[PDB]
């Protein structure tokens, strides 16, 4: 169901190393792929110890990107990424929509992850 047939991988790994025989991972990470069709650029952070955090989307579905907060919910479920923290005051100019607990609203509730459009 959710997340069916996306794929793709990460472009820029985060950081890593073994600590009592586990990989973890830390710094920045994008993974970009393809949802539905459409491009996606997913950018996540962490320092040691705190879960990966959502904070960047970008895709080239412009004409409905509400359509891909499913799919994205889905990949951070695998993932074990989060979508709690703002980077409202972080994030450049432009988001036209904003993702927080994996839904999407438009530029009047600027708090959580940017999702930025570009084609
Ligand atoms: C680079 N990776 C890989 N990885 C986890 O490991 C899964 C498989 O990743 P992969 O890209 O298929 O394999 P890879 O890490 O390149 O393996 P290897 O380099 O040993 O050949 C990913 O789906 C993810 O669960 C990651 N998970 C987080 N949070 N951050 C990261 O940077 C990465």
């Amino acid at each position: 169901g959710p997340g069916a047939g996306t794929v793709g991988g990460f472009i820029k790994r985060q950081q890593s190393k073994v600590v009592q025989n586990k990989v973890v991972y830390y710094g920045v990470g994008i993974w970009r792929g393809f949802m539905d069709g459409y491009q996606v650029h997913l950018e996540i952070e962490n320092d040691i110890g705190q879960p990966p955090r959502l904070r960047n989307v970008t895709t080239n579905c412009q004409s409905s990107p509400w359509d891909l907060s499913i799919p994205i919910r889905q990949w951070a479920e695998d993932m074990g990424v989060t979508n709690n923290q703002d980077y409202s005051s972080k994030s450049s100019r432009g988001a036209r929509y904003w993702m927080h607990s994996f839904r999407m609203q438009g530029p009047s509730k600027p708090f959580g992850c940017p999702v930025y459009i570009i084609k």
